[PDB]
């Protein structure tokens, strides 16, 4: 494996303020660079997937697309990009034509685009290519599905020669097939990023039936009012439980904000925002509050029932303490929740994934009743090679989960 040169150190620290290549990013970045080759990332949530498709079109001084359907997620992205002087802008149908002709000018670096203007837009996409050039096409599958792939399957045929980076939020080998039979993708470079969080303190504990007396252990008093030790977010089930929640915890005059998919997108982005700029100390909400929080100072994390499986709950929890600082995760659950995960699961359509789901959580439910330590049944699934001595430096003591503690 080469070694970065420093043009490509200095452009990493002017706009991104990296001091350094993670060691899969670097795989993923120089393998698109040097070799224009297709790529599979299975992406652990907090490692630095941006990178691998933001960095190299602004190396280079050409266009970067990054295909999502999720529209409403990419203001924040492309503001972000602005702000470390990197041009970058969303392409669609609701586009003035001025930004198009910018485009095919070489003004942006990254351009956001969904599947569905990929689709109707394939031959403008082929004179991008042809007159500016696109280093990479980058693909979240977490974003998305294969009837959304289905649309980007000519992709590969109609640019062969623009490297695919293809990331997903699961281990499954059935769903790293179909991303890779779905995008036609040509010898591609598989890679992980599994790993260890060890700044995360793991618990597990049972509910009470009571919302105020299950939360109020992890209230503090300043002064006279109650409220969190930090930044918090509490995971529900439910949007209806999200409202429970936040109706009791309100009843202690808590500053709150309720997020789910029954709210617009207005009302989302407008809690979101608050619990950015710490308007708001706690956001209860459903797994729809996730991709793309930008805080770094997520103090505690509270899953109010059993997570629907150990591979989701590894990717929830990763969302606290980005910033490396000492965090909490904790889960509050009863046997009642279990039964109710378990009928969700045969609403999966691919019995390939609805097996490999099947088997996240029958861990999931050892993991919620186990006396071992919780982060030890979390990195079982990971080869030795991604476990490091800060991981078992952790393992055995106070801060690492609670059945560590003496
Ligand atoms: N080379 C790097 N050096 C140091 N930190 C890095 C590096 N690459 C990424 N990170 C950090 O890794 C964290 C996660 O970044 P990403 O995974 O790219 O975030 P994201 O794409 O917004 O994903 P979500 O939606 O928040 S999981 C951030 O704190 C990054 O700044
Ligand atoms: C190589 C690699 O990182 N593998 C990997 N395996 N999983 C599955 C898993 C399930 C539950 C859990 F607690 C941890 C891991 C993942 C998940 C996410 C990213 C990578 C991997
Ligand atoms: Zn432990």
């Amino acid at each position: 494996w080469p070694a970065p040169n420093e043009e490509q150190v200095t452009c990493l620290k002017m706009y991104f303020g990296h001091s350094s290549f993670k060691p899969v990013q670097w795989k993923v970045i120089h393998s698109v660079l040097e070799e224009r080759r297709d790529n599979v990332a299975v992406m652990a949530t907090g490692y630095g997937k941006s990178l691998c498709f933001q960095y190299p079109p602004v190396y280079v001084g050409k266009i970067g697309l990054v295909i999502s359907p999720l529209i409403s997620l990419m203001e924040d992205q492309v503001l972000q990009l602005k702000m470390s002087n990197i041009p970058a802008c969303f392409l669609g149908s609701a586009q003035s034509e001025n930004v198009l002709t910018d485009i095919k000018l070489g003004k942006y670096r990254i351009v956001y685009v969904t599947p569905e203007y990929c689709s109707g837009n394939m031959g403008l996409l082929q004179q991008l290519e042809a007159d500016i050039g696109i280093t990479l096409i980058a693909v979240d599958e977490a974003h998305c599905f294969r009837d959304s792939f289905r649309k980007l399957g000519s992709l590969k045929t109609a640019l062969p020669m623009v490297p695919i980076v293809a990331l997903t939020a699961t281990a499954s080998s059935s769903i790293r097939e179909d991303i890779v039979r779905c995008l036609n993708l040509r010898n591609p470079q598989i890679t992980c990023t599994g790993f260890d969080r060890p700044n995360l303190y793991l618990e597990v504990r049972r509910k009470t039936g009571n919302i105020l007396q299950d939360l109020q252990p992890f209230l503090v008093k300043t002064s006279s009012h109650w409220e969190f030790e930090g930044p918090t977010i509490i995971y529900c089930p439910s949007r209806k439980m999200t409202q429970q929640v936040t109706g009791e915890l309100r009843k202690l005059n808590l500053s709150c904000g309720t997020y789910h998919a029954g709210m617009s997108f207005s009302t989302r982005k407008d809690i979101h925002h608050r619990f950015v700029r710490d308007e708001i100390q706690c956001v209860i909400a459903t797994i729809a509050f996730g991709m793309g929080i930008n805080k770094a100072d997520i103090r505690q994390v509270i899953h109010y029932g059993a997570p629907k499986d150990m591979e989701s709950y590894y990717q929830e929890i990763g969302r606290a303490g980005r910033d490396g600082l000492q965090s909490s995760c904790h889960v509050l659950w009863a046997p009642a929740d279990i039964n109710l995960n378990r009928h969700l699961l045969t609403e999966i359509r691919n019995e390939k994934f609805r097996l490999y789901k099947l088997k996240m959580m029958a861990k999931m439910e050892k993991y919620l009743h186990s006396s071992r330590c919780r982060r030890q049944i979390i990195l079982s699934h990971f080869e030795d090679k991604q476990v490091q001595k800060a991981s078992l430096g952790i393992m055995g003591t106070e801060k690492c989960c609670d059945n560590c503690r003496s």
